[PDB]
């Protein structure tokens, strides 16, 4: 039994679960309706704490840890957790807070949806941006068969996420294209889909885009890119599509162990894997149970794991068993 539902005490839904690097056992987790979890544990055990919103990720770098929630809201402690600051966000900063990531001692990267990128250095007193180029500025330029032919770009981003070397990689509202960001370009770089339909969610294959991209199109599809793909190059990246075997129900997160152990979320509550690649799939039939939703998988190493998902379900993950 390779995944195993650790119990607590909240209806409301995980959005995200990070862990201290001084005490890698020492971590936080993060929902809905101002749920905030802690653990010395490893995650085992959960007891809650305070400072209510919805708190949409948190971030760590070595004892300093970021949280962002919706409406905007920040927050960052440089002490695990004992004791947490709030940070005041500007009106003419563009959309809301949508990714932080922690880069440092008093250093973090915040993504907005709008697709902005802003760095901090002193603690989140300042934002100097990362990109000169609004993203709409940029789709007003594009001929590559972007959303600019089909559809009309709806100003929001989805599913962002930051590769190792500081790569970005998102999704525009309706699906219709992807945009990846590589650190020091002026704009993000729009990528036609390779699909018929469109695209649900997007990311790097265990969070290096030196091994490439897998993308989740709706209904169920799911490809993976070939090794070593230059996210600045407008020559359409191709995606080897996969038979996911997920019947009608849509992909809703992918995460890799390594480079043979692959796993999946998907919409009917169930967890399906691969264990050659993403080449073959299997659907797990003693980690799925129907009602309860599986929203998101996030690996700490190959012998760390979690899924989280909707009314409270947390799994924990037991590589003892794969």
């Amino acid at each position: 039994a390779a995944w195993k539902q650790v119990p607590l005490p909240t209806e409301s839904v995980l959005f995200d679960i990070d862990f201290s690097q001084k005490d890698p056992n020492h971590g936080w987790l993060v929902g809905t309706r101002g749920l905030v979890l802690e653990t010395r544990d490893g995650g085992e055990t959960w007891e809650p704490r305070a400072f209510n919103y919805r708190f949409s990720n948190v971030s760590f770098s070595g004892d300093e840890a970021w949280v962002i929630g919706k409406p905007p809201v920040m927050l960052r402690s440089t002490d695990g957790g004992k004791n947490w600051s709030r940070i005041l966000l500007s009106p003419k900063l563009p959309g809301e807070p949508l990714l932080v990531t922690a880069l440092g001692p008093n250093c973090a990267e915040m993504v907005t949806s709008s697709g902005a990128i802003y760095v901090t250095e002193n603690g989140g007193i300042n934002w100097k941006a990362l990109v000169r180029e609004t993203i709409d500025a940029t789709l007003n330029r594009t001929i590559s068969s972007g959303i600019t032919g089909a559809s009309y770009f709806t100003g929001s981003i989805v599913s962002v996420s930051r590769d190792v070397h500081g790569n970005y990689i998102a999704i525009p509202s309706r699906g219709n294209f992807f945009l990846t960001w590589v650190p020091g370009s002026d704009f993000w770089t729009p990528h036609a889909r390779s699909t018929s339909r469109r695209i649900s969610a997007i990311g790097f294959i265990q969070n290096d885009a030196t091994k490439g991209i897998w993308e989740t199109i709706r209904g169920g599809g799911l490809g993976f890119t070939k090794p070593n793909v230059n996210l600045n190059s407008t020559e359409t990246i191709a995606f080897d599509m996969v038979d996911s075997k997920t019947g009608g129900y849509g992909i809703l997160d992918v995460a890799f162990q390594d480079d043979r152990h692959v796993w999946a979320a998907v919409g009917g509550g169930s967890m399906y894997r691969s264990d050659d690649g993403g080449k073959t799939w299997r659907r797990d039939p003693l980690v799925s149970k129907v009602g309860a939703n599986l929203y998101k998988i996030k690996f700490f190493g190959s012998q760390r794991g979690f899924v989280l998902g909707a009314d409270g379900v947390l799994l924990k993950f037991h590589p003892e068993n794969v």
